[PDB]
């Protein structure tokens, strides 16, 4: 049984059973998802290993920082 969740834009994103906040971040994008510093579900705080629930809204937290070349290549 898959779980249906909604993003801030109201887009439909279905995730497989046993899915986690990390999986949802990857569903949206790669660079933005890798910049996930936290997760927020149902306007309530929850850990990254938190299991996603159907009907509940999922929103990944990101610093959307514009900094670049911060780390040494």
């Amino acid at each position: 049984m898959e779980v249906m969740v909604f993003t801030p834009k109201g887009e439909i994103k279905r995730l497989p059973q046993g899915a986690t906040a990390l999986d949802f971040a990857y569903s949206l994008h790669s660079d933005l998802g890798d910049h996930c510093i936290g997760a927020k579900v149902n306007h309530k705080l929850v850990p990254l290993s938190y299991v996603l629930n159907s009907g509940d809204q999922v929103e990944v937290l990101s610093s959307k920082s514009l900094e670049h070349h911060h780390h040494h290549h």
